[PDB]
């Protein structure tokens, strides 16, 4: 497995739920970058080292993906839905002596970073979204064109060992379908092939897929659960926000991203990329411009 | 090694310009299609049918693609599994056999295949049963968090090939009992006989077949949909009497009544409710055969 963050060391943040990898390169203010499904912190090896320039970048597997420790799940998928990611991170963060930090995630980070700033503003100076919108809004407008586009929401938070079972029969064909359908080319060509060989690999785990089946069954109930607390009580995230999302990436599918982020957030600014879902791999030049110019401020 | 379930019942292969229907047939008097769905096979109706045939001429078919039918060549649209083209190909099959008035039943896939037959061809039907469910439009419509979570197969076999069917082969044979078990009420293979289940099973192991249940929802999800959108902003009903059973822990209920949404679809339609799950045929075999009987003879 390829080193992708040539310059950056390499830390075992361990925490009471577990130990976080993380990456870490660079100076300055400290920026916590959040990966998602299926991938691990390595999506990131194309923008960081920009970020790194001007942040201390620390580029942290979630718990329970990557190479992170992975806490057993429960009834409720306790360990894996966002509120609890976030706030083990947090815990990590502590570990580095970062209180207070930058934030940016993609896809499952995303979904840690904006529960993060629902329940812990204080921790964070700057928060960006990487293509999505608030887990309470894909179930919200979840109607038959949403169903079909990602039916993964619903098919992986299947209870268990439906998912898992199906997984495990041919994991290869899954990770590299789910990174190749949601590029906007719809193939692996915007992947650095040693990226897709870390997706790959930890794809290839029974207990790392079992814990992103948790992650998406804690995405199905308590996270949106949480969510719809938050937006129910009107909570918005009070810290400013960059929501990022691909012309051709899930987040704008069945909706307007920068609209309904207004209702989440008191102080968003949006933009687009001409990209698919992933990004800072599919656009890491304009992805990592628009993080660098947003936490610059 | 296969079971035979239904004692006194003749097998007919029905040939069709789209392939062969096969069909346990037993019986006699007027003629009773019985129509099964997904993940099933015609033997789902072994313990109802042989109640039926005291008074019927009981068809009990494979839907194309599915059990021991034929399996028609997919294109682009799914076409051949529509719901509507297998309406035409039964519709033709039943011809094969000088019955084009007939009353059916159908239950999951087979109560689609029913509804857009009596939909698109009212005049071929006395009367019509559709166990277990609402139109593919209504499940569509209320397509919501909760619903996609109990139905989620209708997005994941509807995804684009070969996408469920590779899934599908990482356990074909969990994935079928799994679908058996997790729709009954019991939550698991008790309601139903174990030479039935091997039915299932053994169908289920075909990839080919497995494709075709696939090409199914995918229709399920397209066309399927965009015929059924026609009938309702046409106004279009059924004409045909109509009984509609769910299951009281079945897939078709919910919140608001089965029987409310079919009368915005049919214009004579009686329901009842029956403590099963989604499987009524083998889950609550009396309860269902005598809501058949009573309501086929009228
Ligand atoms: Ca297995």
């Amino acid at each position: 497995l390829a080193d992708l963050f040539p310059g950056f060391g390499s830390e075992w943040i361990n925490t009471s739920s577990g130990r976080i990898f993380a990456r870490v390169g660079g100076d300055g203010p400290p920026l916590l970058l959040l990966h998602g499904f299926p991938q691990t912190h390595v999506m990131w090896h194309r923008v960081a080292p920009k970020l790194a320039e001007r942040f201390k970048v620390i580029v942290a597997d979630l718990p329970g993906y990557g190479w992170s420790d992975m806490p057993e799940s429960d009834e409720q998928h306790t360990p894996y839905t966002k509120r609890a990611m976030a706030k083990q991170l947090i815990e990590a963060m502590e570990q580095l002596g970062h209180v207070h930090f930058a934030l940016a995630g993609h896809d499952r980070g995303a979904r840690v970073s904006y529960r993060l700033a629902l329940d812990s503003p204080g921790r964070l100076s700057k928060l960006a979204v990487l293509d999505i919108l608030p887990t309470y809004e894909y179930w919200q407008r979840m109607n038959r064109a949403y169903a079909l586009k990602i039916y993964h929401w619903s098919f992986l938070a299947q209870p268990a060992p439906l998912p898992e079972n199906l997984l495990g029969g041919d994991p290869d064909f899954y990770v590299k379908a789910k990174l190749a359908s949601w590029t906007r080319a719809g193939d692996l060509s915007a992947f650095d092939p040693r990226a897709v060989e870390h997706y790959r690999i930890a794809f290839a785990d029974p207990m790392r897929r079992h814990v992103m089946c948790e992650d998406y069954r804690a995405g199905a109930y308590a996270d949106f659960e949480h969510d719809k607390i938050d937006v129910e009580a009107g909570n918005k995230i009070p810290v400013p926000m960059l929501a990022l999302w691909g012309a051709s990436g899930i987040a704008q599918s069945a909706a307007t991203p920068l609209d309904v982020w207004r209702k989440w957030a008191s102080d968003v600014q949006g933009a687009p990329i001409e990209s698919g879902h992933f990004l800072p791999e599919e656009a890491p030049d304009q992805t990592a411009e628009a993080l660098v110019r947003f936490f610059s401020a």
